[PDB]
Formats: C-alpha cells, structure tokens, sequence
C-alpha cells in the first residue's frame, strides 16, 4: 500500500477525508469497507474507526454489518460447497452464535476492529447480525428478527425509520447490504428454509428458520441505475474511491426496481 | 481447497480428541501458536480452536497465547518493507496508542484474533510484545510485563516457565515458538536497541521511548531441529496439522545453552 500512498493516511487525514465527502456529527450511517483501498494507513483499522467515531461522536451512531454466514446450513452453500456427507456433521457440531463471540466473515478488518471495540453493541442474529455504537445503537441493533432477517424488523429497517446514511469505503454497490431490505420487500427472492446454531436455555440449540435467498449479485446493476438520478456524493479516503448516500433514497429504489423485474 | 485436502470436517470434538491424544489435559499451563489453516476444514474456524483448547484444558488450566503487534514500532528499525523516512515522524505523532481491548495483532492468526476477545480472557500490557491469557493462571501471568526486555525476566516467558508450563505448536515451526526469546534474553544473544511504541500515558498518548532485545527468531528453527533429537517432544496432528507438544522449561534451556555455546 506503501507505494500507492504519498505520505501516510492517518486518524486526522481520515477525519479530513470524511468531512470533505460530507460525514459529519449527530449523523446516522452504515459504514462499508475495504481496507486496503485506502492506502498505506498508520493504525490501519483502528485508524478508521477512531476516525469514523471522532466525525460522527456518541451522538451519532456507525453501523456495520457483521454476518456469519458460515454458521449457516450448508446444504445452501454454493461457493464453495462442501461435500454432502459432511452437511449433517455440520449441522451437529459447528458452535452456537454468541454475540460476544462470533468472528464475522467477508466483512473485513475495519468491521473485525469495530465489533471489539468498547460500547459497540451487536445483535442477535446467528448469521445475518449488525454492529453499531452511538446514540441509537441499542435501538437499531436489538429485536432482529430470526426468519426475515434483513427485513422490517432489522437493523436495516431501523436506519430506513432514523433517515440514515450509507457509506461506501472502496467498495461496490454489491457490499451495499440495505439493499437487501429492497429484496425483501419486492418479494424478489426465493424464501428458504435454512439453519443455524444459537444458544437456547443457556445451551446449543440447532435452529430451524426461514428466510429469503439473499442475492447481492443483482445489486450492481441496481447502483449504476441509482446513480442516474445523481444523489450519490463521492470522494476519496485515501485511494479509496468512496460513496456517500441517503439509505430511504437507494431502498425505495431497489424495491421499485425489483418489482419491474 | 482448504476443503479438497481435507476427508471429514474437523470440529470442536475431533479436535478436543487429537488434543487429548497428543497429551493436553486439564489443568495444565500452555502457551499455543497456531496455523488455522494448517488444519483444514473446520466446522467453526478459530471459535472450534479457541473452544476445544479450553475444554480440554478447562478454567482450572491456562491457555497463553502471544498477541504482538509488532505494527507499533518505530518505522526506523522497518524493513518489510521500510518506509520514506519523512513518514518516520508522521508515525511517531500519529499510530495510535496500544490499547490491550482493541489493538489488534500481526502475524499472529485468527485463532489468537479470537482469542483475546473472548470473555475472560485477559492480555498484558506491552505495546509490542503482549500475550493474552485464559484461566487459573492468567492474571499472574500477564500482569507487570516490563516494557524494556519484552521478552524477558519479567514478562509472560518467565512466569510460564516458573509454572512449568508447556509448549503447543499446531502446524507452526520453532520461528513461531515465542518462548525462545527467553533463551535469547537469558544468553544475551542479542543486542540492545533503542525502540519505541506508542502508549497510553496518563490518560493520554504518548510515543514512549525504550530498551530492548533485537529478537531474531529466525535462529530458532536450527535450535528446534538439535532440541529434537533430545526425543522430549510428542508430535501427532490434528487434523491435517503437524502438531508438537513440549515443556516450555526444556527448550528454553536447551536454547539458552545452545546460544551460549553459539
């Protein structure tokens, strides 16, 4: 990243970066992250976390998405798959969720580095669970439903009801996880029926839900579209070639979208 | 991949049994370095790692793990790769301070990574050279490490050998094996330098300025392949991994006389 970057990204270049894009105090945003997008970054993920919290402060609220799909049933899991024998081995043996706990994956480091911090809370979802901190964190975070879970009673719906923002870090519209509340919405997915270990009556416990057959992969094309209008702002964190953009505007568009196939 | 060189997915109780076999049992003092990957396929990843150590080695044991972060330092002694010595000072005034919660390690894998922000688990403070701990034990041994000599008298090494604690190499080599460094410090294979990090001070950051042990840890694989012919090692696998169990006081000695010897 050494070679990419002039001199290094710091917590006070971040801060800089952010204000510029137009990230200010008292704001509600979902944060959306590659870290190596930015450069060369003296703390790395700390450094933007520290960064995120000294523009937005406690009374504001960050959120990050912190999904464990690997908990999930793998008689679902299309890449890569396992083999078949091995699904109920899994289905057996692979450890409950605990909030406290469970590593995410494909989140990244910023989101690795968020989830430790001190007064971030996470809710309680074995596979599809955010992390937030902030004035509305608890609200956001608490009452995520099982089945339907980035649905109307999530913490994607919660930052629709709060007018909340959406932050791309150097990433695409495909990481952009509040347009799955769109999905949902339009009916565009497949209900399933799927699975995963939570902790019930103090002990593991292998759940049985429903939920709709997430599909970000769509989402690219959806973006482009979305930017037509022009109400996505942009700028750079470094390398990182950021968006910045109203969360209602980009979900009531999906779910349009969706609905004309 | 991961998946082809694997038959039958590991999981906490496979591992807990390879542990087992390999001679962990409850109670015992152990420092752990780790390949998760080394494995292969794991119902669970690290979590299945972390939770089959400590049901095999339970409350009443204690697990050790290093937890370095080693991207601290001062960029001058930076080689891999270094970096424009303008920036040097930039650093200095910027890197935020250690903080043993947040911090997060290099170099050390994802099991550690999960290990020291499980509950319970505590982790000393140096802002290079910390070690995180679980169990009986894990005050003791993680309290008053010394910011100068890291790795030494009066650090995480010293206070497992004083328990006479053991060693577990899980698909790693004696490069990994951090108890080593007490050899070092105990030989004076090493010289002193000039380093620093930056700390929380007073409440408030702080580039902190400090003496200690230029570790190499590249001599460490000679050192392990003479230590084994001593026959003291128990060696067996969990899962795909080539795993290695030993006393921490045998290779810390035999390293210790083998640098004095050179």
């Amino acid at each position: 990243i050494v070679a990419s970057t002039q001199l290094p990204n710091t917590i006070k270049t971040i801060t800089n970066d952010l204000r510029k894009l137009g990230l200010k105090k008292g704001m509600t945003v979902i944060v959306h992250s590659s870290l190596s997008s930015i450069g060369w970054i003296s703390g790395g993920a700390v450094a933007v976390v520290e960064a995120l919290m000294e523009v937005i402060t406690e009374e504001g609220t960050i959120i990050m998405p912190t999904q464990s799909s690997d908990l999930s049933d793998p008689k679902h899991w299309s890449r890569p798959p396992v083999p078949e024998e091995w699904w109920q081995i899994i289905r057996d043996n692979v450890p409950a969720f605990e909030p406290h706990i469970t590593p995410t994956r494909a989140m990244g480091k910023v989101v690795e580095c968020f989830r430790t911090y001190p007064n971030v809370v996470r809710s309680n979802h074995p596979l599809g669970s955010f992390a937030a901190w902030g004035r509305h964190a608890e609200e956001i975070t608490v009452n995520q439903s099982l089945s339907m879970s980035l649905g109307e009673e999530s913490p994607l719906r919660k930052i629709y009801d709060l007018d909340g923002y959406i932050l791309l870090i150097g990433v695409g519209y495909d990481s952009n996880t509040s347009v799955h509340l769109s999905e949902v919405r339009s009916g565009a997915c497949e209900l399933i029926k799927v699975g995963a270990p939570i902790i019930e009556n103090g002990e593991r416990v292998w759940k049985e839900f429903v939920d709709m057959d997430y599909d970000s992969d769509k989402f690219v094309e959806i973006g482009v579209e979305f930017e037509q209008k022009g109400t996505v702002t942009m700028g750079k964190i470094g390398n990182a070639k950021c968006r910045l953009m109203k969360q209602r505007d980009i979900v009531d568009f999906g779910t349009e979208w969706f609905r004309k196939k």
